[PDB]
């Protein structure tokens, strides 16, 4: 679709076996979600932002469905005041930027 | 302009009688950059990023030149790992989300 920006761009999304609401964020380059289970290998990273860093896994190969399309890349796991779509699955659904 | 989200979507603005690097970012509500001298006076306010909460320097009905549109609006001065736009002043150039 088209999606505008006078609200918070939230999108429905399924992880894991788990629903769950997260932001499209053009700000972030890989996708990062709250504490959830998820299978498989995982390694260490530290993630900054405005509050400074964050501990995450990384997992990779994750397939994710956002607004009915299935996508797979690297989700990273941590204590995220947020859900965030970052542009490492964004690109995947064909999703730009236009003004 | 259309904006894929391969690489990030950083451009130059002008500000305060500046050039700066920004990031375009749909994950954020306010535009903040990092330290740098407004005109007129602040307000204080608390944001919450990735990492925790950061207090900033708010500023009102600040100009700032983007990708050749003039926008006027808040802007957030405070410790930021980089210049971020967000939809406060996205919204002001028509920025949408796109399949
Ligand atoms: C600040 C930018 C440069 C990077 N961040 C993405 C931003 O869009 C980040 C996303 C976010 C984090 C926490 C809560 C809500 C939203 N937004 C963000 O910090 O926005 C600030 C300014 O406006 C306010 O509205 C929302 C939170 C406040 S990030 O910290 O979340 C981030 C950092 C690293 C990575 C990574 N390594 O992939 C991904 C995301």
């Amino acid at each position: 679709p088209q999606i505008t920006l006078w609200q918070r761009p939230i999108v429905t999304i399924k992880v894991g076996g788990q629903l769950k609401e997260a932001l499209l964020d053009t700000g972030a380059d890989d996708t990062v979600l709250e504490d959830m289970e998820l299978p498989g290998r995982w390694k260490p990273r530290m993630i900054g932002g405005i509050g400074g860093f964050v501990k995450v896994r990384q997992y990779d190969q994750i397939p994710i469905e956002i607004c009915g399309h299935k996508v797979i890349g690297t989700v990273l796991v941590g204590p995220t005041p947020t859900n965030i779509i970052g542009r490492n699955l964004m690109t995947q659904l064909g999703c730009t930027l236009n003004f």
